[PDB]
């Protein structure tokens, strides 16, 4: 009774190579100090759930829902998968220039990998569907506080210094004007971008917001010459980063109610995996002379893809949303009623899968082919299917309690020979026909 | 008619010994001072619950639910166990340098050990089941508030000082500019931290955030010579640190609908136990000679674990998703339709956990095996069972109010000999042949 | 229907003597001022409810819980009882030193008791019960807010100077760099710590947080010599300390679902009962001497403990899960089927409360003994029970609008001798034996 | 078929005289200034709510609630009562010394009388009876926000001077290092204090907090000579502390299933009257005399307490949890069956309210007697009431559509002879019996 859906995951796994996220050890002087693994076994691990289903039940009108085939593609709590995971556990090399200066980079960190940003683009072979909804539904827009104050402050004083040379008096009086503004709103370490090219691909991006580049991960800016320690805070970097991380997201894509073909759907996961590189800078000043830290933004960064696809046939039976039933000759122990390619009928071995013979039994109490919906059992040639019409002819009804199918426009009982199962219509049986008809619901709802 | 479950309960019990906690007694004297142990009845006291299910119920069609194999290992509320425990109160002991020196560690605290992190790893033995969800579902997203601040401020000063010297005026002007930013974010002193490897393993480990060195316990950082005292704030380690540890956390895996074999998940808990040192510095400056306290954070950790596991076997009866019946002979005492290895049927002594004389009640009408969900028991031949069709002689209905089992083809009556059960089909029973047919559930949802 | 439960109360009382809690006048000087009560009328009155029950009905396969016999002790909101007392208000005493002196302490005031804590230890005789899970579930993660701010602020001033000497003008730029830190959390006066040693002793203890030390207690830090006058502030203890407590506390245990034997379950209820002692030190000095205010934390404390038990024996019939009935011989006026030590079967005087006059009418239709999950009534050998099994002759179902028990195999009635009560099957009544059977519930689930 | 209860309003009303609360007009000088009434028409009207009831239903088995007898005394929005009431608003008189002095008191006002607290107090004359649960539930465990911040300060200044004597430079450098300490809490003007002296004794006292003292009442505490004004802010004394005061709490006792005799429950409502001085003091300094505001605090109060009590017998029917009903001989106009005090049964006149002609109609069928649930009629000596017990002449029911009640055990009906109404046992009527027996719930739920 309910909607047929057609449900399966995707799995996407994607071990990191070691040398897929092999970096310069350094980038000062990326020639000289070699490069190395900034990962630890990397790996992008996803579960990516896909629904197919009709928007409505077959044959409802007058819904405020319209008419449209659904694709449904969803990353959520009930099925996400391990996630993408780059290091257990964030460590650096130190590296010093191999030559003595004087107002140069004499000392680099560089720091294991960090997730720049985790991708998710969802694309579309052709423009068969287009995108309904999404979730999240937009782009944040940011809530601001703001905040004036003005104030002013009036003062006196009255001072009285004695000493050898005699009594001094003092009187004061101070006026002051105040004026400040405040702005305040929220941050994250990963902000959500939603990027929607056209129609038919929209991407989700976890952008790297409140540490964003190598220099906001140093808790200190300056320090003496003689000072020789790592300058980056790795509490700032999030185990969101590197550990594991888990995107929540769906997409809807409808197509038309009669849309043909089919339609391949893309799904591309990735990181965009960086490297961390710290220099310290030799200031030497005559007051005094000091190192500053700074963080190189330029640094490479690669990205690692992981890309599932699966095919959508706009002909599947689940788009009828219908629940589909066979039509089995109960003379026999094992045969169908079946529909071939030009539409004539046949009694073939009963098959559960087989959409040949699916039907749909709608309101009118026609039996509509499930492989398309436009052609219907019709009593007055029972050789071949027909057009769907208003005939009292294409109309059935069981008979109570019993196996009999009859039609509505003669009352007469659907039969078979018992030899060939040639399908007829006969007011009573006999030894050559039987009128024995036994239905029963069909599995057509698996991906194909 | 519901969703079977296998369920059961995984005791992890480990008492942690005394030497398993003995560290040294100092960190800068480790030779000198001895060792002793820093727990006091240390103990690892868990209770996991598992549940074994199929995603949904035995033959539902078009369901938005993909069909899969569910495990589900769960820690919570509901059922979570006495908890990680490591000590009743702290306590430390003090030490001091046996020779006397200018600029060098002169005493020393050990404070009795409290867990650093604790970890708990889900683990599977090969890869036939892949996560599909857990709690916690990931990583923090971490909220912070920014805030920018931007003022001025104006004065005027009016003085006038009068003395033996004579009348003095004074005219003053001021003017200032002030910025200002702040952040804001909050934190834990324990942060879960969850680490996916792979499709096949998840840990979750609660870290030591707040104050996760022995240096950030100090309440003081500096005092003068004399003063001898414990310079660690006890109150700031939370008996969640030492007194009692209980983890609220899920995992779900899932192996595809067809899966065979087995495989053996593994659960490790462990805490990293981690005694305290502190020690005080002697600086002598001409000036003023005091002591600095420092924490020390390469001091030793011990890691203490208990694994527990399980063994899934991927053909268990509740991942049919169905509830099993039995045949019984009612002609007999106790004689019940059994299955052997290669399909043949047999009447045996009826057991109510044995899986071979089980059979799920379909809704064809079909009694599938219910250790072989593509074996049905067949009308045609009833000396082996056979492959799941469409044939009308696999479908079975009961007679109303008797103890009659019937062939959907042909009508004939299920009936097994009076002296031997042999199953055959008959239009009425005779003397050696009765039609006495009684089904009752079995119970083949035991862990085995 | 429904599962049944063993429910009762257990009260805790017990009174304080005035010796129970009477400390030394002073702490200073505790052999020369005597001693006296600080408390009145101390007294614990609390109410445990008790439920024993197993996890699930009996004879539910399938479920998602795992089978279990589960005790559960709350101390809630429906339960509690009066709670805790020590002292209807808060007095004190001021005790000065016999002989004066100059640098030591002069004036000691002691205060009436509080409760340092208030502890609850649930222990387990043997380790037939495990901690399944508590209320309050765990210790605390404490939350922190932590907040950054930097600033800088630049200035200029213009001064114009106007005296006899001359003209004058002053021309000052300032800049200042400004950087703080903030840490905000939260506490209250009683903080909850749960410690489980192991899997069968769990421990809940408020103890004092805000307040902990006799030192936070003062209002004052420093006096004038002249000064006399108690130097607690008493609005800082919370009537929470003294006037009355009731903790909110829930522990289940589980058992094994085939445990055997008993075990005493042991509920431990204390306060730490602590007087509050603090004195008046002189500190002499040439520019001036004042008095300091201290408070002493190695003052003795006293725990007051009432200890509750309650034994449980794991073969009651409640933890069957099922509701019993008995048997009666309706032709006798009151003869009951009972069970006797080796599983003969004869008729006695009924009992309400005997098991072993209790019969579980289970799902197959089967009359279990109560006492003996593993026994049946078996039509076959109506003279002692016999293990349960899947025999047709240890199915019953009562005939439809009367007093009959046929057994399901041969269809005969359980009859019984009209002299004596001896049980047999028979197609129909005659003069000696009556075929008339009257089932009620029985009420087996009182503390016993 | 609900638990029936027994519920009544106590209403407490006592109007407090003048002289109850006429207290000195001055404090310093109470023996010349005379008294005066503090109040106006000071009142106490309070309606409690009694309800009495069992635990569960009679006659129910295997219930997680334990079975008691449950008096609970509530004082809550549904039922409050007008409150307690002292003042329509708060005046003062003003009193000055006779006699002029230099340093002392010359000033003195006292204002009308608030409410220091109010007190409600719940006992029992016996132990019978012991407190289950209260409402309001515990005393507070108060929350504290802490705040720890911490800040360093850099600045420098460059300053140019510039007059006859020649160009003079400044240079400056400043550092700064600040730590404040934050406490945070919420109070109230009146905070509730639950004290509990002991399992039979309750009492909850709302206290002023938050402006407690006539200290804190004054709005200005230091003032010169001339003025001469009421120092006292009646703004902080809220209507809460004159106008009116409604409490709301809940008391429940328990008593034991098994309870007999009666118990006395007293509510004892008071209010602590407390007048308000305040004086002037005269502080000659030769610098500058000034008057500074005082509050006392040893100023008389007055309790005036109100005492209400009613009488619990734990034999009410009510305590049965059950819902009696009246066996009516229909061949008289007026006659019940009736239980005199040695259990013979008689005839008598029927009374609803009688619990003598009461009965409970169990769920194995038997008619208990309401005052005496131990007492069955019994079929087979149906002239005085049996021990109940599993008789199955003591089971009765009705026959379906007539007003006959039959035996279970022989089938007979209960019939009267028409002359007496002495009861019997009859297969049919005759013209000296009637079997015609009419029942109907009676109300024996009034207090009594
Ligand atoms: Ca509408
Ligand atoms: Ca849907
Ligand atoms: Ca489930
Ligand atoms: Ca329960
Ligand atoms: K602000
Ligand atoms: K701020
Ligand atoms: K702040
Ligand atoms: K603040």
């Amino acid at each position: 009774s309910t909607l047929p859906h057609v449900a399966f995951y995707i799995s996407v796994n994607r071990p990191i190579s070691d040398e897929e996220c092999t970096f310069d050890n350094s980038w000062l002087w990326k020639d000289e100090k070699g490069s190395r693994p900034f990962c630890k076994d990397a790996n992008i691990s996803l579960i990516y759930r896909v629904n197919l289903e009709r928007s409505l039940q077959y044959g409802i009108v007058g819904s405020a829902t319209p008419n449209a085939k659904i694709v449904r593609i969803s990353l959520d709590d009930d099925s996400s998968g391990a996630g993408i995971h780059l290091n257990d556990q964030l460590s650096y090399r130190r590296f010093g220039a191999s030559y003595t200066t004087l107002d140069a980079y004499f000392r680099e960190w560089s720091t294991d990998a960090i997730a720049q940003d985790y991708r998710f683009v969802f694309k579309t072979s052709n423009n068969k569907a287009e995108i309904l909804e999404t979730f999240p539904i937009d782009n944040l827009n940011v809530k601001y506080e703001k905040r004036k104050q003005s104030g002013f402050e009036l003062g006196v004083t009255g001072g009285a210094e004695v000493s050898e040379d005699g009594p001094k008096a003092k009187l004061e009086a101070r006026a002051s004007i105040t004026q400040s503004r405040w702005l305040t709103y929220n941050t994250q370490d990963y902000r959500v971008e939603r990027n929607a090219k056209n129609a038919q691909t929209v991407s989700f991006t976890w952008n790297r917001q409140e540490y964003a580049t190598a220099e906001s991960l140093l808790n200190r800016s300056t320090d003496a010459l003689w000072v020789d320690t790592y300058p980056v805070d790795v509490n700032r970097i999030s185990p969101l980063s590197y550990a594991s991380f888990v995107p929540k997201m769906d997409v809807i894509y409808k197509a038309s109610d009669t849309e043909t073909g089919s339609t391949d759907f893309i799904i591309d996961s990735s990181v965009n995996i960086r490297p961390i590189y710290n220099g310290a800078y030799k200031h030497y000043y005559v007051v005094g002379a000091h190192q500053s830290y700074h963080g190189f933004e330029n640094s490479p960064r690669r990205r690692i893809t992981k890309s599932a696809s699966f095919t959508v046939d706009w002909d599947h039976p689940v788009f009828t949303g219908g629940r589909p039933v066979n039509l089995q000759l109960a003379s026999f122990n094992n045969r169908c009623v079946q529909v071939d390619a030009q539409s004539r009928l046949t009694a073939n071995t009963c098959d559960d899968q087989q959409s040949a013979q699916s039907f749909i039994y709608d309101q009118l109490g026609r039996y509509v082919s499930a492989s398309n919906t436009e052609l219907c059992l019709d009593g007055a040639a029972l050789d071949v299917l027909q057009t769907c019409n208003q005939n009292l002819t294409q109309r059935w009804e069981w008979r109570k309690n019993t196996d009999e199918l009859t039609n509505v426009y003669s009352g007469e009982s659907l039969g078979h020979d018992k030899q060939t199962g040639e399908l007829g219509l006969y007011a009573s049986s006999n030894d050559a026909v039987s009128l024995r008809t036994i239905t029963a619901y069909t599995n057509v709802f698996n991906v194909q």
